[PDB]
């Protein structure tokens, strides 16, 4: 027998899945009713899935699930997806996407460093063990900063919670490595080469990041950290959710 | 919109208790209708909530779900129960035990030392997050072993994905630090106390396990890795689960 | 007194560069009676030995060193040189170079990820601290691999025990970094942009070598780990050792 | 062909001995003839050897060289000897033992803290491949240091670059971990426990050594950093080195 609240509770979703984080997953945006990056988000979630030793529900199991999602709510210029994978679960969701106002993409956010470390088996991996992540969010919410940030075991500021870092200094733009490797932060990189700017790669530590960080994510596009250098105005134009 | 493998889904819990790992949790055994060692457990799991700004539905709560379990289950010879807390869950429930051979208590159980690793800051607290236990337990019975140890970030061995791990070197009994505080050990601690044997604890690296180990927690009571030497036979008699057939 | 083997002996080195691996180094590759990349080597020899507080004998010495060794070898169709810096010591040596079985530069060679380490401050270095590097290559060889890679401290895997090592995917070269800054590798990265090639550098687990491997340096040129990637084959052919003739 | 700063050197030493610090060693103390903790350095260098790879040649080869070296001592001072293997390599070497002022052992020294680190591989073993704490030592010495610390790739002060530390806080005496287990400090260990004092392993931060630092190696015995506390004086006075009267 089991209780939720009081009330009898029927299976639905597997224990392993709901009591112990046991899921990977990715998060896409779509724009115009198209998905942004569908393969590179399909292709890392697939590399997730089996890294972890889940079964992979295949791309066309996916697209099928897009295809009842993308006209889930036909009002939303933007829509937030998560396809979600558990061994015996392939969770697929779609909610309006709710955009930042412009000004935020202008004169930028703020950001915490957090205590909270990465798991150092985990770190690279997109899974539902992701409480180290919600209480890094939960304690730069507690000053109204955006996001915070965590650390590996060495002490090197290796990602956000839900976007990841970048560092503009000297004529450089910096990917901190040690986390995720975001979809979107790679994308970026793409198009800041693609710009003629200076990329590169770093382990940084808090001390290192003097200069403007910049958050990536699928939920955000580029978001600068308090007001963004001039020389990456258009780049963070060209990332802006297309969703006003 | 949700959709399970295909087909719509009203989601019964809350999203961020599914897909974040979101919980705090216990485990208990009751034997013969009785749950045992109710108030740690409910004193243990309030902290863990606390410490992971989750909000505790209350003793009342859990002990009203209680009564309903052990309602459900008056002829069972043990159980089984979980008691879990997220926002917006309480999750209580119960299933019948079934022991382990009791020849495992006499002749031990093998570990597999793994390359897991707890969470530097949730390895305290007993958590949704438990994929690593998961993984230290599978790689663990792959190898043909009981239980998988897990390492802290330094490389001290701190955890099994279950129980607690304890070693016992000539006549002083170590609890070894670094993950999560059982229940049973502590209990452990307390009895071998009472039979004039020391206690201590440290953090170990693989290489300073020297001499007995053993594994402690509400699942098992106390289970010695190969055959136990005869001044630990008291402790494991005495943390026996009374689950086998009348 | 000293006893060597039970024989007394007269130690010819400074006890540092003997008992406490204290002396950088670089391996050249002569081919015809012309070293590859001298400057290159020499330029990397002296940062070395200054980094670590070493005299450089400057490169004069070497060179007379060189051709000395040169004329002991007329016919060798290609040498394995080795220049080496202690405190008081110069070290030049020569043998001829044993070229690898042609089909490894068509087939591809085997590696073994390894579980030791290269030093936190010292990776960057060529240096006579090499324990972790042989240990390496000693396992990939009881392993039956030809290289065993190393990992840093973080758990990055960074290089190999005497190779650089290189991932090809997509389109893109990386070059895995955290341990020695290899010439070999430099040279490939210079060549695979002038032939069209993105070319990125990045720390790299394990778990992250997704693509082809090559292995670079100054003892192979570039070796393919298992077949190459099409795109990578001029680059094999421009670095392949000109030294079977 | 090897050339030594120009001239022609004849093999002697193998390669890996000589050029990638492949040796294990050990360094000992002897009072009147008799080589202290002899059997103990002996099972130490050979659990070294074996888990590097190094074939050990059996203790009655170095009782043989160390036959060999006390016959040129028949005056019998304190004497500073070294054993070390490498393959094909056995060195052995005495000489007269260098006591550090008596007062030293009341007055304590000062140490260095280094950016040093040991290598995550070897800092267990007792290696040639020894630059990391010479460097350190060099660092201390400037500064008129006895020591300089070294620390792990987490910020662990781990090791001193020839002595092992110990932390005296409250009333326990510890043992910082992350290097070479000495052989003194377990000494000094075994001997703080029959005194009645507790003595424990711990991996320390330097924000953590608060309390009385000390450092034991096989040439210095216990050695106080700073003025050492009462509670030691015996432990001290154990093991200082009878070499002054
Ligand atoms: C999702 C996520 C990101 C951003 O990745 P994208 O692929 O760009 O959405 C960054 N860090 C963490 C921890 C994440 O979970
Ligand atoms: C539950 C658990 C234990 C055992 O704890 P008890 O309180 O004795 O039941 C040990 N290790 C881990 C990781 C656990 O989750
Ligand atoms: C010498 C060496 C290399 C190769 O470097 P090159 O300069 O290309 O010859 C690679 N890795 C290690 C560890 C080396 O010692
Ligand atoms: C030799 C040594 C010590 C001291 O060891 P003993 O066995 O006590 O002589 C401490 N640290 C390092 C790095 C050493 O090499």
């Amino acid at each position: 027998m089991r209780l939720l609240n009081g009330t009898p509770l029927a299976l639905a979703l597997p224990e392993a899945f709901l009591y112990h984080g046991a899921s990977v997953f990715t998060t896409l945006r779509a724009e115009g009713g198209r998905p942004l990056w569908l393969e590179e988000h399909l292709a890392r979630l697939r590399r997730h899935a089996l890294a972890l030793g889940l079964s992979y529900p295949g791309d066309e199991a996916f697209l099928e699930d897009l295809e009842a999602l993308l006209r889930a709510f036909p009002k939303a210029p933007c829509l937030r997806l998560r396809f979600t994978v558990g061994e015996g679960v392939r969770l697929s969701e779609a909610r309006p996407y709710a955009p930042l106002p412009l000004s935020l993409y202008r004169e930028g956010v703020r950001v915490r460093l957090t205590g909270y470390r990465v798991h150092p088996d985990l770190a690279r991996y997109k899974t539902g063990n992701y409480l180290p992540y919600r209480l890094a969010l939960e304690e730069a919410r507690k000053e109204g900063a955006f996001e915070g940030l965590l650390l590996d075991a060495f002490g090197h500021v290796v990602d956000g919670s839900r976007t990841s870092p970048l560092l503009f200094r000297e004529g450089t733009l910096y990917l901190l490595e040690g986390g995720l490797e975001g979809i979107t932060r790679e994308k970026v990189a793409e198009a800041a080469r693609g710009l003629g700017l200076r990329v590169e790669r770093g382990l940084f530590r808090p001390e290192g990041l003097r200069g403007h960080l910049l958050l990536a994510g699928s939920g955000v596009g580029l978001l600068p950290v308090r007001p963004p250098p001039p020389e990456l105005l258009p780049l963070i134009e060209r990332f802006l959710p297309a969703c006003y």
